[PDB]
């Protein structure tokens, strides 16, 4: 059998223009081929996409935060970071990394959570 876990860190409390560095650690089932993605959601929104990396394709940003926030990822720690520069009000929100491999897994692997709050 193969172990699944994603686990989020890095959120908090900034002020607009601030900044934050979040992580999501996998398991090496998950890092070691899936694409993963970070989407946030915040509340009485729907959830949105953010960055994504790996799983065979390359790096993709939403619009509504290209050039300020950039995803990587670190291999000996299985973990894909976000760095989240030039923060504004209306990124608050839950972020959550998300794990998917739609050639070969009918499920989508989400995260819990961690809460981003820009505010002055």
């Amino acid at each position: 059998m193969a172990e699944v876990q994603l686990v989020e860190s890095g959120g908090g409390l900034v002020q607009p223009g601030g900044s934050l560095r979040l992580s999501c650690a996998a398991s090496d089932y998950i890092y070691r081929r899936y694409r993963m993605g970070w989407y946030r959601q915040a509340p009485g929104k729907g959830r949105e996409f953010v960055a994504a990396i790996s799983g065979g394709s390359s790096i993709n940003y939403a619009d509504s935060v290209k050039g300020r926030f950039t995803i990587s990822r670190d291999n000996s720690k299985n973990t894909v970071y976000l760095q989240m520069n030039s923060l504004r009000a209306e990124d608050t929100a839950v972020y959550y990394c998300a794990a998917y491999r739609i050639v070969s897994d009918p499920r989508v692997y989400w995260g819990q959570g961690t809460q981003v709050t820009v505010s002055s």
